[PDB]
């Protein structure tokens, strides 16, 4: 009975990217 | 009976970009 | 009986993107 | 009966990426 | 009766890569 | 002068999802 | 002068998801 | 002068996955 | 004058995954 | 001058995953 052909291609969740320079250029 | 074919293909959920930079150019 | 065929393409999804630089560009 | 065919790629979930430099142009 | 063919491919997750350098230009 | 804060959040893009699934459910 | 901070979060792209099965139930 | 901080968090791309299984459930 | 700070976080790319079983339930 | 601080986090690419099994279950 019970066939069940699955593919599941999941990327980039739940995943937080902080950037957060701080640059003085003092000329 | 039961036969099931899935393709899933999820992607960029659930996720928090923060840039927050802080640029002090003081010519 | 049951013929479940799906394809399923989600993305960019219940994600927050917060881009709050502070530049100051002092001449 | 139970036959179950699953292909699974999952990548980059749950990963935190800081990046913060600190950069002092002292011309 | 059970057969279960799978094909995990995981990767890059659950990992936090902190890059917050200290650079000091005194010209 | 030149200041480029920049955030490109793509996804899903020029990627072809073929499901051409062959079921012969021959009661 | 040139200060460039970007943020390029690109994800699933270029990429092919085949799923042709062939089931024959023949009851 | 050039001051270049950049987060390029890419993945999955360029990859082809198939799945083409052949079920015979020949009851 | 150039200061360069970089952070490459690429996974899963140029990588195929096939799958294609072969399953013979002769009940 | 040349300043270059770079992390290059890398993983799972031109690879080839071929999981083809031949099971002949004859009740």
């Amino acid at each position: 009975p019970v066939v069940a052909i699955s593919l599941l291609d999941t990327s980039n969740f739940n995943n937080q990217l902080d950037q957060t320079p701080r640059v003085f250029y003092l000329a």
